[PDB]
DNA sequence: AAGTCATGTAAGAGGGATGACACTTCGC
DNA sequence: GCGAAGTGTCATCCCTCTTACATGACTT
């Protein structure tokens, strides 16, 4: 399977969950909590959970189970693929310039930096 | 603020933003390379609504090359508003050192494509 | 058992898309 | 003129979010 081909329809929120679940699987109100500083408001979880059910469906995030009321969501390798796919797309549109280049890798850097 | 505009857009119109981030364009020539990135025909009549919605917004400037083509372009705060959602997703994606190792891949192959 | 936590779920409501129909303008 | 390019517009479908209500589960 190929991730452009599921993955170039999403919502903004639907591709702004994947890239949450890019740093690292979380359980719903764990998404639900990062994304709501992204967005500056509440998220309404009655949004949240269908949107990952159907990101699910189509092959781009797994449902585990941490307790029976508790789910932990994360990337499938396809949901990996997605994010990577529409991250190459970007830069390819950003990196216009040989100064739009280096823009990206002192973005880059910084956030080497945050790692410890 | 540049994340208050970002935060509100849709896909498709975070897409526009995108496809002028290259370039400034004219109405159709978006059209065309939207249609190269969905893999889909993108109505006309869905790209001149949001289009000027986005000049609504102040991230859009529409400029006039003939009496019947637009050009459009992205504004600084249009460009601001590319730069941060680049900035979120790869804050998000930079989480160890393979992930740094695979952007900065992307950008040396993306940077000799230029020549 | 009490008070949460975590998630499921639907009706109505809200907002953009679809698929046309229109105008002007350019090139031959 | 004639065809096409480039864009403007809207009735209506379409689909998502809102806005509640709802349950089982974990902690004490
Ligand atoms: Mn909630
Ligand atoms: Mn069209």
């Amino acid at each position: 399977p190929d991730a452009r081909s599921d993955a170039r329809d999403l919502t903004a929120f639907q591709k702004n969950i994947l890239t949450v679940l890019g740093e690292e699987a979380r359980y719903g109100l764990a998404i639900k909590r990062e994304l709501e500083e992204y967005y500056g408001e509440e998220v309404n979880h009655g949004r949240l959970y269908p949107n990952l059910d159907d990101l699910v469906n189509k092959g781009l995030v797994e449902k585990s189970e941490l307790d029976k009321r508790t789910n932990e969501y994360a990337l499938t390798n396809e949901g990996f693929d997605a994010v990577v796919d529409d991250l190459e797309w970007t830069l390819s549109k950003f990196v216009a310039d040989a100064d739009r280049r280096e823009r990206v890798e002192t973005i880059v850097a910084d956030d080497a930096a945050a790692l410890e």
